[PDB]
């Protein structure tokens, strides 16, 4: 699958608005993925303790996890698909050390999806959107393909 520049420019401009303040929407998505799917908590020997809303909002190493994870998209993104030197590290690390199947992956793109629904009308209409699902897309679809190179089914 492949991506038009046309998509690709609507992926970037919602993102620009990301990056007025990444560490909020950092928080933002990660509390909703935790939320949605309290599972994908578990993962995180690191936040697992967490109980409540409340406290992940007050996590300052919450929200430095949040930056990284959402810079680290970021630098993907705008790769615009030609992201094989990034997605080589995080496919290892994901599959090796912290076993993130892929349906999480597919749990906090529906997070990114819903916190720039809520937080960004302006750059997150239905064409914006469509752009950011098939840049999530294939960003799964190429780390399910390293997961495989790597031994883990996903
Ligand atoms: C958009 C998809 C994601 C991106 C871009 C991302 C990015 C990152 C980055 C950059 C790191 C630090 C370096 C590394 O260990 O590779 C990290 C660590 C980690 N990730 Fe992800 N991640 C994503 C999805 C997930 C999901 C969905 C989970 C769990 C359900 C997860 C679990 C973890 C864990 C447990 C760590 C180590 C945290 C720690 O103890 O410091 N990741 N992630
Ligand atoms: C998706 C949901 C889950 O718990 N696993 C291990 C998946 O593959």
């Amino acid at each position: 699958m492949v991506l038009s520049e046309g998509e690709w420019q609507l992926v970037l401009h919602v993102w620009a608005k990301v990056e007025a303040d990444v560490a909020g929407h950092g928080q933002d998505i990660l509390i909703r993925l935790f939320k949605s799917h309290p599972e994908t908590l578990e993962k995180f020997d690191r936040f697992k303790h967490l109980k409540t809303e409340a406290e992940m909002k007050a996590s300052e190493d919450l929200k430095k996890h949040g930056v990284t994870v959402l810079t680290a998209l970021g630098a993907i993104l705008k790769k615009k698909g030609h992201h094989e030197a990034e997605l080589k590290p995080l496919a290892q690390s994901h599959a090796t050390k912290h076993k993130i199947p892929i349906c999480y992956l597919e749990f906090i793109s529906e997070a990114i999806i819903h916190v720039l629904h809520s937080r960004h009308p302006g750059d997150f209409g239905a064409d914006a959107q469509g752009a950011m699902n098939k840049a999530l897309e294939l960003f799964r679809k190429d780390i399910a393909a390293k997961y495989k190179e790597l031994g883990y089914q996903g």
